């Protein structure tokens, strides 16, 4: 499985380059993927994310982290298979978990025709920007390479992957780590 990293509160300055404990935010995402079973990583970039594109080219230039260019998943062109689309702000994300998500996705198609939604119980996640009847989106999803409709299932984990949308969000992010 390969992966896609999707890249204005708190200033609307590109977050992915926001710095936490000396590392940019995206490094935290990239790190798990690499240790990650998901081998190739595609980092979708866009304007105001130019600086990001650069850090990435320069930073992972020696790597196989490739940059791509509302919601455009003008990226299906790349994956011939279902990929993991992750936001560029996750905290506390681990490869072990990831194995489970991708592993889980298939166990299912064990009985299916898809997209997967990974959500955290509210008990685990605090100060959630979004809560859908008690489930908080982790910003990690499995998807198929299509531009239309997908039958999306839901996966639940008691682990917490926090995403940052706000500055206070950052405090918590640092508190976690
Ligand atoms: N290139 C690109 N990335 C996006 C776009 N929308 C969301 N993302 C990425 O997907 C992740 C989840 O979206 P958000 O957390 O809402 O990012 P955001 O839109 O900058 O946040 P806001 O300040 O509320 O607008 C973010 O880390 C973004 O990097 C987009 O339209 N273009």
């Amino acid at each position: 499985m390969d992966a896609l990293i999707m890249a204005t509160r708190m200033g609307g300055v590109e977050k992915p380059l926001i710095k936490l404990c000396g590392r940019c935010l995206i490094d935290y995402v990239v790190s798990p993927l690499l240790k990650s079973k998901v081998n190739n990583i595609f980092i979708a970039t866009s304007p105001n994310t130019p600086k990001t594109k650069e850090y990435i080219n320069s930073a992972y230039k020696d790597y196989k982290n490739i940059v791509v260019i509302e919601d455009l998943n003008e990226c299906i062109g790349y994956f011939s298979e279902p990929f993991l689309v992750v936001s560029s702000d996750l905290i506390n994300l681990k490869s072990k978990i990831i194995n489970s998500i991708v592993d889980y996705f298939y166990c299912i198609k064990a009985k299916t025709p898809e997209a997967l939604a990974v959500m955290i119980p509210k008990e685990k996640y605090p100060n959630p920007s979004i809560d859908f009847n008690g489930l908080v989106p982790a910003d990690i999803n499995v998807v198929s390479p299509k531009h239309g409709y997908q039958k999306e299932e839901i996966m639940v984990i008691d682990e917490l992957i926090f995403n940052i949308n706000t500055k206070d969000d950052l405090k918590l992010a640092e508190m976690l780590l």
